[PDB]
């Protein structure tokens, strides 16, 4: 069957792939042919290590219909350290680009950057009901991926062509502050519910026209903005967002890049 | 310093947040403040569990310059039973689009659907020497995360467009088999090493002109195929050796029937 050993790794990892799900104890008792006290006792241990290790928190919901629910969180600590080695790779003027871009593809594709990202979206957004992770194409659907995984949440991708097949569509109009044309952006009818409570997870944001569209967007669906998370914002149509990261404008003379927190410490107030 | 319990809890958690990287024995060492007889121990109780459960294999490498490496890795019976539930959840006839087109926008966006084709690919082309997942641009793009994040190597997205400002990028031409139009695909230079090995992930493969585009693309690189993965094949190729979890029979427009059936997965165990 299971020794306490095993059956604590094979708990450890159970948790671990099952974040904001609520198990009930019998599951696990009945799992490891043991009593739900000794399951308690095992839960007690691997809910103080998590929390030691920085992990994540194990909450306890009383009641029959009650459980245990593995959340992942994220201490302020490594969330400054990670954000500021995250902006010293970002400040390196190789990744100038014609008309003031930065370049961020190589970072929003290695698998341990956008893990703690997306740790880091889900350990600030952890206590709102979330039913849906929403972006739009392209880059921001990396992180979009990271932040839902970890909040066992779906993903909607936003699209800015209507080219797509996919069933019936509904599109809106928006300004960028970019192209001060109106573009258009759409979204399968059948790909959200109505009335869902939808985080936003973008790349980039500067005055925010993009996020304001997907808001509008989202009243044609009576689903409710739940949170909004940038990676980075420039230096403003928008509400409450949360962002890592801050950009000054590109001095395309100097050739350099500026960058500084967020207002992601706002999030993490003991 | 960690007592046994909290040891095997965090080891566990480390372990499975660093897939595919030799691990010294000695990192754990300074990391718990024991001997390498006691986390010896420890990995030994791991490996049974990883392996009992389906969940990995843990190898120990000897030497100085070895250590431990934890490979995720899927049975086959974990691997029939969730293709089988996923391809009679795609064969649900509300799925058929005008065209004939299958909708998968759904199944491609669940997290935890995403976490077993992700690990399944994982486990398959677990021993291959793999630098980078590729993908187009749009609806591969969570299976080749979900496939990466597994293997722990990065991503690197093929655009349908060349309007990207992401720096100097080289774009080839290709032919679908759907608009025999040559439609474009394009790579960001600093995107890809040269020589770099390739693992390719789609959703879906039907005459293979897109994946058959990736390729091209990949010599303007001289990058190698590691591996070609698919979520769905049609049925009849100008592809060479790929792996597809379901089979599509064309949707019979008239009768409201979508008839799906397995992939050639099973070659792979
Ligand atoms: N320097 C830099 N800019 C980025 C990056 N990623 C996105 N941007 C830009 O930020 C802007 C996104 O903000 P939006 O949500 O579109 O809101 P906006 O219309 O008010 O600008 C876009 O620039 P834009 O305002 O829409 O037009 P433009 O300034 O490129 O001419 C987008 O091109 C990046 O990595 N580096
Ligand atoms: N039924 C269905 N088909 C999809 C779906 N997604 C993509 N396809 C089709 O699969 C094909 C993509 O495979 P390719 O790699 O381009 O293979 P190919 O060039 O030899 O045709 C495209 O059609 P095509 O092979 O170029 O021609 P056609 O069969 O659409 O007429 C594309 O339209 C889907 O969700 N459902």
């Amino acid at each position: 069957k299971f020794r306490r050993s095993g059956r604590l790794v094979d708990l450890t990892n159970y948790l671990l792939t099952h974040p904001h799900e609520l198990i009930p104890l019998t599951f696990f008792s009945e799992r490891y042919e043991s009593a739900k006290s000794s399951i308690s006792e095992d839960l007690t241990i691997i809910k103080q290590t998590f929390e030691q290790q920085g992990i994540g928190t194990l909450l306890t919901v009383p009641g029959a219909a009650g459980g245990v629910k593995y959340i992942p969180k994220m201490k302020q600590a490594e969330a400054e350290e990670f954000v500021q080695t995250l902006g010293q790779s970002l400040a390196n003027p190789e990744r100038i680009l014609p008309g003031g871009y930065v370049y961020l593809t190589d970072i929003l594709g290695k698998p341990s950057v956008l893990s703690k990202v997306g740790k880091l979206f889900a350990s600030v957004f952890a206590e709102r009901e979330i039913d849906v992770v929403m972006t739009v194409a392209t880059k921001g659907i990396p992180l979009a991926y990271a932040a839902a995984s970890y909040l066992n949440v779906p993903v909607v991708i936003v699209r800015k062509d209507n080219k797509v097949t996919e069933g019936s569509t509904v599109s809106i109009n928006y300004v960028s502050g970019s192209s001060n044309r109106i573009q258009t952006m759409s979204l399968a009818k059948r790909s959200m519910k109505t009335g869902s409570n939808v985080l936003i997870i973008d790349d980039f944001m500067k005055a925010g026209g993009t996020i304001n569209g997907m808001i509008n967007l989202l009243d044609e669906f009576n689903a409710n903005v739940a949170g909004i998370g940038v990676l980075v914002e420039a230096e403003r149509l928008v509400d409450e967002y949360m962002s890592l990261l801050t950009l000054s404008t590109i001095n395309m003379k100097e050739k350099s890049i500026e960058i500084q927190n967020g207002n992601f410490l706002r999030f993490f107030k003991d």
